[PDB]
């Protein structure tokens, strides 16, 4: 995309984190065709010797006895003289790849997982807010992690991230409020992030431990780590955790209605691994809130959309009752601005402007009108800064920074226009907005911004965002008037 | 009514059941003033040498040791001899309440319950529709528990009840889409269960124990067992279970947005116990399926009105672009008739009616046209059962069996009447409905009834009941008025 950020795969670059191992089989006699670099930490032979062997004379006994369990569910606890080991089976570039991963040690850790459901799943639940919701979903999180500090990481759609809860040891700082910037993740990110919803960095300060061989041959490149637990994330990555004071990460997409509404993200000073199981426990409580986040936003427009109704039925009754329009008009301008939250309303429904409220001038919707009546918009038009569509108005900030306007008849110059004024909002970037990261000599080799402090831009120019629940308003408005 | 069967002080039997033991404590010393008959199995002492003592001496060290976090928490597992006991610790009726029941003696249950939550969780669930979502908890609340048969049980606007989702076992007499007369479930029961969500019954034929003394010395009336979870139940719906051969029965409050919307049943045919940790782990599992249905229902509403405003307007480009009206509603004659799903409209405007579509004839729209006018409605009004209230016309429910109406302005008697035809639906209940129960000679005594056979009945003259969308669209098409 914009740089080379969107382009370096991430799932093709042939390493493992070290606290797993990695083995690669294919065909019906199963033999070893790609194994990671630190093998012999369990199996006790040099990688390069058991390339070429069948599985039956590679994984260990202990592994064998297991392996019809394994082939089954995909996941299996055995035990080596290492400790325990959760070991996971999944398919890749023509093989059955095989991931050993150290098992999870607390027996009630899954009880413990109950509890935190039940904290997040109850009724009234969220009677305190919505971001609550956010705030109890990142301290559940945390005491089923034990992580050092837990965010709720939402895009906007510029796809730039802002923090909408935290929850964090102390002496940890904090980074609730504050936005980050769209590069911060890259596309191919996002969509990785999109099926693969768990993602553990165990140590930003280890070195990631190569597959041998480091291509599969029929291919001509790396297997696909894209579905792999032990796969090392991007090196510049590594180096923007290292920059934010840190030294593991682990991350939950929150998938709602599919898209990514955003992360749980999760730092912690020190390096920590965390278990398959528990990070599967962790899945749930995501994907709870995200159903969470689902009933009360659809609740939450409901009650609005009815309160709208409100008004439409008086001023339906208002109507009706007597008088032409100009006359229920001068009474009702004090819902006829509500319907969509509005400062002044402009009506050309036949004679002169008929303005009311806080509005522009009368040869300026007169203006505002005929470029209206041009540009291709079949019932509804809205938009929040009018000043770069419409410069005519672009130093009107104070009244029409904001315009919502419905056509009241077919190829007619009638309509009813809402004007809102610009709402001043100071964002609390993390790291200067100009530059995310710094280009070395040669635009060649990246390097993340080491900066994270506040920054403070103001947002002017610019009305609150006409809601969902405005343009049904204002559509209801548009079947009422002759 | 108020039969007998809503009167039956349900929580003042003072008994409980036989795999448990009640203590009951107060004051300062914490003296015994409450105890069940059973209690020697648990404690070495006859329950009524215990009576009078304090705390110390008669609770043997293990379940003391722990006091402070069965305070806190309510409940600690405890290790005696006799076994692996929960201990379980309320109050009432200024009482301290003590009970014991044996608790979970198999290792994973958490895991399992864990992974079952999954299964309702889902990226997605219901996506077959609300139906498989039912299911799905049915089989869920049956593959943790073990019970034979597992149903949901909604109760409808009259407290009556019909079965809407069954897991069963094979060969399982199963009573799914069956109906069941709202006596069955009392009213001051659905009160408490509205209370107390959980509930097990783990030997139907077994027999109550006593509790010494029989009333509680400074109420003269027996203790208040409403938060209990060893309280014996009223021997009626014991009786009830045998009448249905059934031998244990579990179910848990179906609790959403504050309406007991209905109750996942459980029934085993030889006498089971579930320990509460497991019995908790079905709350999970019956609180997570209410959220996974509110925001469905509010996502369909949010659905179906969309739709309806979508014709709204479709009804409006109608408006400006002909001079025509009575023409324009010939023209797009259905738009309107399918703003409420409906088979005909009636307006009067002001001189004929302009009847279009199936409807009863100007004569008699006429005749329910002004006795409407003399209701005490005030925009929107309807039924579905048009004879009850208009017997001038519980002859015509072929094409105005419920009806809409909506006034056009307040006073003067001008409106659209959308009407429906009758559908015609054959419902089963289990066994006779006009005798719920069954009275002996003097009408004080009431046992259930000889059977469940299905008994059908087929229900005439009723519509489909008007609905959100209905009422919203029709409100809105009002207001394009006027
Ligand atoms: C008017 C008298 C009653 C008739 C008739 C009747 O059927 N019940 C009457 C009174 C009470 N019912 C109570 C509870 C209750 N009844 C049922 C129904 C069923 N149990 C089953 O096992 C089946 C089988 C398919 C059915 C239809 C239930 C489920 C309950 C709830 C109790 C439980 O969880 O088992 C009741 C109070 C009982 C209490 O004290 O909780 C009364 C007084
Ligand atoms: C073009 C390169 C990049 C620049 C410049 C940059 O700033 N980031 C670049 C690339 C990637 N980011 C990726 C993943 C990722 N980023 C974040 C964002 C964060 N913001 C913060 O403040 C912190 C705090 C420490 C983080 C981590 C997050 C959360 C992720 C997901 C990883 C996780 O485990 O949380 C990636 C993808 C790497 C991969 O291999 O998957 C790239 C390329």
């Amino acid at each position: 995309d914009l740089s080379q950020c969107d382009r370096e795969p991430i799932h093709l670059l042939g390493g493992i984190q070290s606290h797993g191992v990695l083995l690669a089989f294919r065909g019906p006699d199963r033999l070893l065709e790609v194994v990671s670099a630190n093998a012999q930490a369990l199996l006790g032979r040099p990688p390069e010797t058991l390339l070429g062997q069948p599985v039956g004379r590679v994984l260990p006994a202990e592994v064998l006895a297991q392996w019809e369990p394994l082939v089954a569910r995909g996941s299996v606890r055995v035990v080596l003289p290492a400790g325990a080991y959760r070991a996971l089976l999944h398919e890749s570039d023509g093989l059955t790849v095989l991931e050993l991963e150290p098992a999870e040690l607390q027996p009630g850790m899954e009880e413990t997982a109950l509890e935190v459901v039940r904290r997040l799943v109850s009724p009234l639940a969220g009677v305190k807010g919505t971001q609550a919701l956010l705030q109890t979903a990142a301290d559940t999180v945390r005491a089923l992690t034990g992580f050092d500090r837990v965010m709720v990481y939402r895009f906007d759609a510029d796809w730039h991230g802002e923090v909408l809860a935290e929850s964090k040891r102390g002496g940890m700082d904090g980074f609730l409020g504050m936005h980050f910037p769209a590069t911060d993740i890259p596309v191919q990110a996002r969509a990785l992030y999109t099926r693969n919803p768990l993602r553990l960095i165990a140590d930003a300060r280890a070195r990631p431990v190569p597959l041998l061989p480091p291509v599969v041959p029929a291919l001509g490149r790396p297997l696909d780590l894209s579905n792999s637990a032990l796969r090392s994330v991007s090196p510049v990555h590594l180096e923007y955790l290292r920059n934010m004071g840190v030294g593991a990460s682990f991350s939950l997409s929150l998938l709602k209605e599919g898209v990514l509404w955003g992360l749980i993200a999760c730092h912690h000073l020190e390096p920590l691994h965390i278990s398959h199981e528990r990070r599967r426990a962790c899945e749930v409580l995501t994907q709870l809130l995200a159903l969470q986040l689902s009933a009360e936003e659809r609740a939450a427009e409901a009650s609005e959309d009815a309160h709208r109704a409100a008004l439409l039925g008086q001023l339906a009754t208002a109507m009706g009752e007597g008088g032409t329009l100009e006359e229920v008009l001068e009474k009702e301008s004090e819902r006829v601005l509500a319907l969509t939250g509005a400062a002044g309303v402009a009506l050309l429904l036949g004679e002169e402007p008929l303005l009311v409220g806080c509005t522009p001038a009368q040869d300026e919707v007169e203006a505002l009108v005929a470029w209206l009546a041009t540009q291709p918009f079949q019932t509804s038009f809205h938009t929040d800064r009018l000043g770069t569509v419409y410069p005519p108005l672009a130093a009107r900030a104070d009244v029409a920074a904001g315009i919502l306007a419905v056509r009241l008849a077919p190829a007619a110059a009638r309509f009813a226009i809402w004007f809102r004024p610009e709402v001043a909002r100071t964002i609390s970037w993390a790291g200067n907005p100009r530059k995310p990261a710094e280009p070395e000599p040669g635009h060649q080799r990246l390097h993340p911004r080491g900066s994270f402090q506040a920054w403070e831009e103001t947002v002017r120019d610019t009305s609150l965002p006409w809601k969902r629940a405005d343009l049904g308003a204002a559509e209801g408005f548009r079947g009422a008037l002759v």
